[PDB]
């Protein structure tokens, strides 16, 4: 039920919908991550285990997560 | 495309790979995103365009992006 729990973390007032202010506030948290949380994210994408994300790995991750380039990237 | 563009933007020292520090900076950038930029991300996920992301829309995004959700779980 992790997905529902994550949704609940985003939906501050619990009215069943994530607003602009709620999404922005949630992103603010994602950008204040600890060194170890970043390492955990690195482990997920660093498939060849060299400690870095090369372009092959980035492309592979994007192909498995179309929302990264179609949704999240629209931020940058 | 935006893939190569985004990769390059965060590969600070241009060695072709994203390090832990560079990934940390990318996350902090995402975290300091203006509501205006966040709005573009929200519009992509907000399928019915009511200005909010309901659970159904949130679920669809999660299902299509198992990798991103794993990263999010590192925080939420
Ligand atoms: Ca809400
Ligand atoms: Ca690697
Ligand atoms: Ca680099
Ligand atoms: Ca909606």
């Amino acid at each position: 039920d992790d997905m529902e729990r994550i949704f609940k973390r985003f939906d501050t007032n619990g009215d069943g919908k994530i607003s602009l202010s709620e999404l922005t506030d949630a992103l603010r948290t994602l950008g204040s991550t600890s060194a170890d949380e970043v390492q955990r994210m690195m482990a997920e994408i660093d498939t060849d285990g060299d400690g870095f994300i090369d372009f092959n790995e980035f492309i592979s991750f994007c192909n498995a997560n179309p929302g990264l380039m179609k949704d999240v990237a629209k931020v940058f």
